[PDB]
């Protein structure tokens, strides 16, 4: 046939072709989250959009290194240094530092999350941008682990609306990765998600991440159609565009036929 038939039952992921000035990296918005609140972030509605009802603390733009690896301080005999959680022991010390005098359960202030001065012990953040596939095919996004709660969404009308990156979050709970902290205290079951993507189209991408106490961890990767994996640093893959709600042709509902 002269043309491709298109993905079955209109199943292709919606993408965009914003015509404005492209900027490298993703925008990160920070929102209030209560220390030791282990319930709020277990709700899908909260993780999809409810987070933005809380106080907005600030933002940073142009971020290409997007994994989270926040370690709390150990106030030790030789000074105060961050402690890798796997090196924490007893009640409590940090291997190579001796006993720590400080509490694991209070808020700590730091610029570790994207250079923004906040409380990485207790915070919710929203990463937005567009993912640009260099190759046509199946992409598998992954979280290596989640502490405390997280989602990843890809696609127009799922992550956000085309050419409307800066708008209040949309209500879709159709997550690409559901890493929401289970109520049952369990581990989130599936922390990978696959999307078929067409080279050169801009795919809206949203990551919402929350921490309630102490350590925070979110190692983000993507496996490309060629089988290679990009981890942590998504430079060359992720971009931002200022809103242009007047660009009529910005949405591509079916890139499999466009
Ligand atoms: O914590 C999120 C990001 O913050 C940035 O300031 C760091 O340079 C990155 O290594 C990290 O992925
Ligand atoms: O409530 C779960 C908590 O368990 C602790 O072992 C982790 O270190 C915290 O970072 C986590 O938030
Ligand atoms: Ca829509
Ligand atoms: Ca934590
Ligand atoms: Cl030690
Ligand atoms: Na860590
Ligand atoms: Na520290």
């Amino acid at each position: 046939g002269l043309v491709p038939r298109g993905s079955h039952m209109s199943g292709a992921t919606e993408a965009c072709l914003p015509a404005g000035q492209r900027k490298s990296g993703m925008n990160i918005n920070f929102y209030q989250y209560s220390l030791k609140d282990s319930s709020t972030y277990s709700n899908a509605a909260y993780m999809a959009y409810g987070y933005a009802s809380k106080t907005k603390l600030g933002s940073v733009g142009g971020q290409t290194d997007i994994s989270i690896d926040y370690n709390i301080p150990c106030v030790s005999s030789s000074g105060t240094f961050p402690c890798p959680q796997e090196d924490s022991y007893g009640n409590w010390g940090c291997k190579g530092m001796g006993a720590c005098s400080n509490s694991q359960g209070i808020a700590y202030w730091s610029t570790d999350l994207f250079g923004f001065y906040t409380t990485p012990t207790n915070v919710t953040l929203e990463m937005t941008g567009y993912f640009l596939p260099p190759q046509t095919g199946s992409y598998t996004f992954s979280f290596a682990t989640v502490d405390d709660s997280a989602i990843l969404s890809v696609g127009g009308s799922i992550a956000f609306e085309c050419c409307a990156q800066e708008q209040p979050p949309i209500t879709s709970t159709n997550f690409t990765i559901n890493g929401i902290k289970p109520w049952d205290g369990s581990l989130p079951t599936n922390i990978t998600g696959t999307v078929y993507m067409y080279a050169g189209y801009y795919y809206p991408l949203k990551v919402v991440y929350s921490n309630a106490v102490s350590w925070g961890t979110l190692p983000i990767s993507v496996e490309l159609p060629d089988g290679t994996t990009v981890s942590d640093n998504f430079e060359g893959y992720v971009y931002s565009f200022d809103d242009d709600l007047s660009q009529s042709n910005c949405t591509i509902p079916d890139p499999s036929i466009h």
